[PDB]
């Protein structure tokens, strides 16, 4: 009905349990063998459904770990069936076994490769996180990293550091005259300043168009828009602030500074994107992302409810006879959170006992709030957050490898390890 | 002796263990079959005890989850006994099993339904918390939520937000002249102000009478008054502050403001009641409630003992030669807890070493106390607090559904799924 | 060699493991039966060693919980041996079994009873903590609590509250003239003041002599002096401060205030002693004690090493050209711990970069210290600290019951449950 | 190929698992027996590879705890093979077994002893950490500690305390005249000052040469430089600061103070080195070392990225119309971390909303950072950090014993327990 065959149904049946995995594996193997015996001329696994996914691509995209692990490491040691295998063993010693894997459909299917569907999954799949631990995929990604992607990624991080340093210098040394745009001066420092500004705007345009390219190629669902693509959204919003700053700058508004500094701040925090992909340092940025997306909404809602309620109570209580505004009272109550609450910031009230009782209740409740946030987050420290962060680190490495391979910047796409070692299957030697 | 029958004794025997659950289940099944064979004209499970509870209602109210799960999903596949079943399976596929459950006695018994006794239990029962996860009850509550209760609850939350915004505006813009009540002025701003005040008092009266209705219909035991009914108590106390404010306002006392701001503060914090029912955000309000009721007493007693002891020591030590009162010293020592302790807030003493030693001991002991509070709370985070909070979220969802169904605001009570599909058992189709 | 018999050796063999406990139980039963058959006229278990301990008292004092549990609940249902049993079951129903336990040697041996050795042991024994959960002992202690000790303990806590309130009032309203003792005034307030002072000194003398009595009766080893007897030490030191205050007061030194306030502070914190014995509120009172005795020494040593090192570095760096003392610099660096560190508290230096680097290093290191303290304490929260706190709560209840029974304040010692129900064995009915 | 024999390769087989440990045990026993039967005159285990390691030294250095445990406790009870054993039982009681272990190759091999290779390994080995718990090694190290090393270590700690007190006094009382060196005055205070300075520089020279000696003896790889030899690196850097201070002092620079205070601060914090060796107190210093080396880098990178980004945004936003420098803004934003952030530290801007939004975002993000650091560190508290800290404590105790034995300060190296009890195997009695 959906253009698929029995193998896609087999992929759908599996639920990453031992018995169902073995059942699906047995059916998959027997069906492949019988299909080869019935139709030796047909490629059984190359039929794509209406979504353009092969059974291997469907297993990769659907989060079916057992099926993917079986298929990628499938090996056959009987006549009339060796042509259906993907793994081939070259040497068999005690501790080490050297074997050739098939890179076909893993690096490219011309629509949807295995690494692409794994990396660019919706993140709502059951356990895609561990799919990169499968031997051929793990070693392929590590080889791609150590070969050429590592240097390219470090170069991109260095270039981003230069871009941010130039942006910081250009923004720091912005002229303080009124009503932009500003006329240049013959002093060399001003030529360096405008060169830095031009480079900053160029980088902003680059990130803007890269963000548009990402959103058009990925087409986020608008429900998982922030769950995935978080770093891309932050880079795009930083570029949006940069371009709004350019518009305000040429529109003769000093409010361009209001945009620019936000972009500047975002730009520096966007260096955490490059931190992700490091085994030790990337975990921290991953945890920041997950806390902001997942655990910050409820805390900020409850905290702002308490802050607004008690600030409205306090500002109602105080009357002039300084701080008479709701904003000032909100700031004074927020100061308690940062350990700078005066607790006698005004005397412009009647019923001092009421004012002090309100502030003490706010303090006690706010510390209860912070304590409950801590407790709620520490309830998830039993192997959950650590495993999730290591998994996201692996996924970021995979995504970086895929993006760098997509760019290649050399008009040359060849990045295979062993080559076509007839069975031209793009072998991959693993020792 | 208490008007009950053997089935209620069977309910009492069970203790939510596998062996006793199976034993009680076997006895219940055999008793029902034999009773139907002996008295085919009698409804065996409809006999109520002195408390008006059927054996199903007793199992639900008593926290006997195994017996409840057996009864609600009871199915019979033999002649002469099909009329004793509640579950009826109509289709049996691999992944799909479509069945009709019996809603009789779950939505209403005319005195005590299953959902009512589960939701309004004393909370001291063994395992009521997971009773809402039993398939017919979970599906029924989710159906009621998604059907009509979700919109009504969101509307009530929106109306409460409007009420609180109006109250905040009316209280913020209160006149600052002396000796209320204040004469209405012809300016439109004062017409809006008095309209907002009238609406605020109307909402206060509404919450006051709803609190009275809740306490009269529930009749809390005065020992679990705060363990359950916490949100209702907070709403009622907020309304009490509002009405005391009205009395003081018309009694020509400025002290009405002292009441009003507390109500205002409480009103905003009472928005957390609407937060409960959200799977992610409601856990925070649940944790706040549990910490205030359970853990705050211990910490507040120990902290106040240390604060009062050291403040009495300090105020005794200092002598005039500002802060000479016990209240001022208590505030100055409290300031250490919020990171604003001066540690040299006065020089009006002899024995500077004694004063500084007292303050340092207070600081060290207070941080020891806060550390031990953290430790004691973190000792309870091993899958306990999180599970309790998820359970309370489910219970609040059920309570919201029951209250909304009780109101109905349409002079129409019927909210059944499948209707009378002869055996008119108010079927509920689950797929 | 040590005056003991076979039963004491059997007690020593046990190590609170299932197999060794069963072995010791079998040997104890068989040797008791054989001894009764060989010497029917002798009481086998009444022989005491050189320490005055019976085998039951040795098992209780040595922390051999399995042997104690077997002996206290020993029951015999065969002829020629019933006289060797302690438990006597009178009724055996399904949910309830009504039995008589032997209180002989549990309430008194005239030297060392079971409850006395359990409560007043060094606390270094293996599992004295769970010995109070043994059915006869748990029910006996709960019965003693609910019968008469509960009211006496609450009365003592109330009297201590009155004593501390009187002390706080007398010390707060101390005269501010120089050179005590102070001549009285005919105003009634001064008569109340001197009456309060006399009552405060009387309470101090009472606690002084009670502390002496405790230390003479227990004779602490001076190595477990603080691990046990912590509350008694705090009460004794509070009384010592009171008596030193009396001496300084009559010695014409204002330094009596230096003593008095410490006593006052200690007195208020000593209310936590009465908090212990409550299942919930007592936990903090337990945990604080442990943190002071166990976890505070190492943290304070490391923290003071860092504080003193960086304070010496800073005070060396700064030079006059206010804070030039080591004490002032130590206070200014301590202020960082309480969130009140200025970070520019002086400009009296050369090399501002060095000063700021030192302060930033101190801040980062101190927050690492606090973080590592938290981490180390949280590493022991996996059922260890909480269980110890519950156990110490039970032990404090037992100690309170024993002390109250020792006092009795009625010239009447009998507090047995069932009496001499021939075999007059001071029965205790458990249902 | 590497100068080894079969025993070394067999030792390399083990991976500290039960099955491979048993396999290696059986093969090692059979190889030794057959070699003795084939070559009775040869010492089978004395053959060293190109690294100078015996199979025992290889098992110890390679972190093969099971093989080491078997070899060190090897015992033989058959003829023609007793000469191959190391453990010899002298008495066999029920709870006590008194046996003689062979100290040969444990105290010295003349190149690489067992204790030396265990203590001075790279720390990257699988399970060297628990090798010190092997009965002969644990008892030997405890015997060396209690015999003579405990007093020597406490003497060294006392001498270091005197050195640091003298250094603190000499640096505190440094003259405040310009342009060192300072001329000695005839007043006795300056004689004490110059004596203290000479002693401080002498201690610095001592630690400098001891650091060089250590680095020459170990030759760290420069990649594991800080993970092991952290304490020696800190002592060496303290001495480097001392000697740079000496050079600047005689170079007529006041900047010597800039060096001296660092060597003062480090010196006091280097007392934590002596804290290691206490069971309870040393864990804190171990945790500080691990926190600094492992976790501080990533947290400080992310924190400094946020601080620098928002400081650049804020300093760009503010314009003169005080704090106009990036350094001042960085300090003002750092103040939020220590609870002293003003949140209105300047008004020299336009767009107050932008400034306040930036500061609030920085505050919220920084507290998210601290919360995530806490969470990440608490995720590793499930028996991981505590066990590693206890292990490193045991390692430091062993290192202290080895260094003290290396010094001996008595021109006498003999420290064996039982001596040559014929078979002169340097027996060690364990009971
Ligand atoms: C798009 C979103 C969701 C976002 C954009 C801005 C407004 C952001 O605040 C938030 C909301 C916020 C505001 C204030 C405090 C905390 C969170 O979170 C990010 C967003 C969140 C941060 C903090 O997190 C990071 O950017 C670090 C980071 C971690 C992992 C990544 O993969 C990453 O990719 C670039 C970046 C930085 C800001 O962009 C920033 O510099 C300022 C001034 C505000 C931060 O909104
Ligand atoms: C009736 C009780 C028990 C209660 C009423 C008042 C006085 C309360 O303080 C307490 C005690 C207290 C006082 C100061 C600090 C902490 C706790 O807790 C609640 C009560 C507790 C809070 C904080 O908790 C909440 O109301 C949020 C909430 C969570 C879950 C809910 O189901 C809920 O239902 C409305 C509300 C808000 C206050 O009502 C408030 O706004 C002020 C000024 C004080 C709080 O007393
Ligand atoms: C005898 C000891 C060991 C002790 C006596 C004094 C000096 C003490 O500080 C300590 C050390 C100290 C000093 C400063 C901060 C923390 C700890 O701990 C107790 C001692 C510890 C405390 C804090 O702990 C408690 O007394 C609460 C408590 C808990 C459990 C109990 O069984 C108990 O019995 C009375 C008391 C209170 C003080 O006595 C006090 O009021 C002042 C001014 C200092 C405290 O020394
Ligand atoms: C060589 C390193 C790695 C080191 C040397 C200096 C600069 C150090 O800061 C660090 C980095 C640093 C800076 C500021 C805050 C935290 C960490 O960590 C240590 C180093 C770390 C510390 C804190 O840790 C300790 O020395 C305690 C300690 C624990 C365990 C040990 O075995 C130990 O051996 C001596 C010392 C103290 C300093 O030496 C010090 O006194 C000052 C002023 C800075 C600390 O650099
Ligand atoms: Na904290
Ligand atoms: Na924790
Ligand atoms: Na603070």
């Amino acid at each position: 009905s959906v253009g698929n065959t029995v193998l896609h149904a087999l992929v759908e049946v599996a639920d990453n349990t031992v018995d169902n995995t073995k059942f699906v594996t047995s059916m998959y193997n027997e069906i492949l063998i019988l299909g080869a015996k019935l139709h030796p001329t047909l490629k059984l696994e190359e039929i794509t459904n209406r979504k353009g996914l092969t059974p291997l691509a469907l297993a990769a995209s659907s989060g079916k770990i057992g099926v993917l692990a079986y298929i990628l490491q499938r090996e056959i040691h009987e006549p009339e069936c060796r042509h259906l295998s993907r793994k081939f063993t070259e040497w068999a010693y005690g501790p080490v076994h050297s074997s050739l894997y098939d890179l076909s459909c893993i690096d490219t299917c011309e629509k949807n490769s295995v690494l692409e569907v794994i990396a660019y999954s919706s993140s709502e799949t059951p356990n895609r996180h561990d799919m990169l631990l499968v031997e051929p995929l793990n070693r392929l990604l590590q080889d791609k990293w150590d070969r050429f992607v590592k240097r390219i990624f470090y170069f991109n991080f260095f270039v981003y550091c230069l871009y941010m340093i130039i942006f910081t210098a250009a923004a720091y040394y912005r002229p303080v005259e009124g009503l932009p745009p500003y006329k240049l001066k013959n002093t060399v420092g001003d030529y360096f300043r405008v060169t830095g500004e031009i480079l900053s705007v160029s980088g902003g345009v680059y990130f803007f168009f890269r963000g548009i390219q990402y959103f058009l190629q990925r087409r986020p669902s608008l429900k998982s828009l922030f769950v995935d693509s978080y770093s891309e959204i932050l880079f795009f919003v930083q570029s949006l602030f940069m371009l709004v700053s350019v518009v305000l700058y040429f529109s003769q508004r000093k409010e361009y500074v209001a945009s620019m500094v936000f972009s500047l701040a975002m730009g520096w925090t966007n260096m955490l994107y490059y931190t992700r992909g490091f085994q030790q340092m990337g975990i921290y940025a991953v945890m920041i992302e997950k806390m902001i997306l997942r655990d910050l909404c409820r805390f900020m809602f409850v905290y702002l409810v308490f802050l607004f309620g008690f600030s409205t109570a306090v500002v109602t209580l105080i009357e002039d006879g300084s701080y008479n505004s709701l904003y000032s009272t909100c700031l004074e109550l927020f100061k308690f959170t940062i350990g700078m609450g005066d607790l006698e910031f005004t005397e412009n009230y009647d019923f001092k006992a009421v004012f002090i009782i309100l502030l003490l209740a706010y303090v006690i409740l706010t510390y209860i709030l912070l304590l409950n946030m801590l407790i709620a987050l520490m309830g998830e420290t039993v192997n959950k957050i650590a495993q999730e962060s290591k998994n996201i680190w692996k996924l970021q490495r995979a995504i970086t490898i895929l993006d760098t391979e997509k760019s290649f910047l050399k008009c040359m796409r060849k990045a295979f390890r062993s080559g076509k070692l007839d069975d031209y299957r793009w072998c991959f030697r693993v020792d």
